[PDB]
């Protein structure tokens, strides 16, 4: 829990800094009382602004102060059934470009981000690009063809990929996908990690 | 600032599971507005239970939602005169036993904690254990002759430390000093890293 | 290069302990000239368990002087094409329990282990766990049923998943899979991170 | 052991890529025995340039297949007696600039370099930077008044610090150090983590 999580890393991190209440509440502007309520899990209600100020006087960050993600596991594993999958459309100049199928999520690996991807045009002179982004990315053509654009969107590499081929396309790298020339449309598996 | 560096994580994590204002939205019962307001900076009075919530939707954790420390430093670097250090007295079981100078300290690396410290007692019988602490600590005996207690408190390895003496304790090791038996005092620097 | 990757970093930890060449020529029982020479790409030929000393002295690790992976990419990505895949049977108790086709791997994210994998076996009773291993993994199951066991070898949890399935196991966690009972075959990507 | 680190290590991660003997061997130009032989801590006269190749084809480090620093601590901690420290003379332009004093150094934390440093030089004018280094650096004035320079060699901050005096330099700060004017000499504790 939110408020338990910080009320025992609150104490840690002002032990940690040699501070007792008294000092601590001193350069926070508030009571020993109200500091020593907080480390007793009645932080709740501190606005993001506040928790942002006591992070500071203990020369720290709010992430060092809050818990971990928590864990969602069922002695070690976590399944989505097929059924279960949630369904965004992507859109990129107003055109439906992909559609994302998630897959399975835990938050004991907040990075892992598993999708089966519908790539629905299949134009490559109309691909197009994101601006890359954090985490590298593992790639599995499900299938039909994939038309793979990668690099600078003006002079980019390109590679036709058949069912079967499996990318890696590291963090920051652009890229763009659409279904070989006139096939109409491909699949392919993307998992961020 | 909080709500910021807030906003721009929110959107990076909520794109990153593909998901729009709407999808959010919808999870969080709460409007495509009020998501989109805290994109844009708005989010500064949200609690930290809320703010635990938002981040469990989104399978990760407050930490991954907030920006880091901050920086404090000028041109590479951060200064402290002696006689601007905050002074916490330090007391286990009613009686004096270490006085905190506390050093030079950073956003930068919230885990640095240096002191000056004044070992008070000088009988090691007396002597008072720590439940060890998280982070390795470097020490250097800066004057007076320190007798070092570490392992269990019932039944622990010993060592008396000349001025110039320096050790290290890993973390999680318990331990505990005094000066010489007689001598009265010692200082020894303490840097946790 | 090894010899050049070695040749900078052993340069770098010897001024960062600072020692010049002779002082960490004595400590190894070796000519400054010799020292010298390794930081000028002629460590070549130094044995494992030479290097395992060199860094002893040095109180670090052979890792720490030792370059990185290397890199694989072009212009930030790497393709395999589906029949340039390394085939590897593994058996587990003389029996042929699954056929690992191995997909696209980079040394920019050596612990990234992607692989399709052929259930061979279709008789849950006669399912072989694995010791649990390093590293999560996600699943998708590409095809037929499979039943899913993990935990205590002696009295796991189970699962049947369908086509479309995806799964995470967390690291360590032992797992082991076989075709849903009588079915002959199925299979899964599984990739490792 | 270098060799025995090396024959578990290299097991790992054949496995993890799905290699038997017979598979890794053949990529390396070698038999199946030799791999086996290593594995079974036969390694140890493995030249560097073959540890890079092994690492190679298995598209990863050679870090990674090598053992960590190692242990020598004593219970978790490890001490150093003053009569004991390495001396290391600095020199920066044909001049005794600096002499190091070293302290307690461990295999646990290798990036921790604590150092009473003798600062030989007392004429701002004649002050001689280093070009910044990896890892932060905490800093104490032990006597003396220290004049401090970091920044651009050309245009760079200053300040006179007084004993007791505490500074942090971020990692790849450049910086320079020499006696208040006039004053002849200082000392300062410098600890590099
Ligand atoms: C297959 C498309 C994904 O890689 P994206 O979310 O557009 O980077
Ligand atoms: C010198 C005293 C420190 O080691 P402490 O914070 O009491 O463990
Ligand atoms: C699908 C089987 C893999 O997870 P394994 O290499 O046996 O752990
Ligand atoms: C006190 C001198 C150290 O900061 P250096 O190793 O010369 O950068
Ligand atoms: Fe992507
Ligand atoms: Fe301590
Ligand atoms: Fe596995
Ligand atoms: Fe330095």
């Amino acid at each position: 829990t939110a408020s338990t999580g910080f009320a025992e890393l609150l104490k840690d991190r002002r032990e940690q800094v040699k501070m007792d209440h008294a000092a601590l509440a001193s350069l926070l502007g508030e009571t020993p009382e109200t500091v020593a309520a907080w480390e007793n899990g009645e932080g709740g209600e501190l606005t993001l602004t506040q928790l942002g100020r006591i992070a500071h006087v203990l020369g720290t960050s709010i992430g060092a102060l809050t818990p971990p993600a928590g864990n969602d596991l069922d002695d070690g594993v976590i399944i989505q059934m097929p059924d279960e999958r949630p369904i965004l459309k992507g859109v990129r100049d107003n055109v439906d470009y992909y559609v994302y199928n998630c897959l399975v999520r835990t938050k004991r690996a907040p990075s892992l981000v598993p999708l089966v991807v519908d790539v629905l045009t299949d134009n490559p002179d109309d691909a197009k690009f994101n601006s890359g982004h954090a985490g590298n990315e593992f790639l599995f053509v499900l299938e039909g063809e994939i038309h793979m654009k990668w690099g600078d969107k003006e002079n980019p590499k390109e590679a036709l990929l058949p069912t079967g081929a499996s990318m890696f396309v590291e963090e920051h790298v652009p890229h763009a996908f659409t279904a070989a020339k006139g096939t109409g449309s491909a699949k392919l598996i993307a998992v961020n990690f």
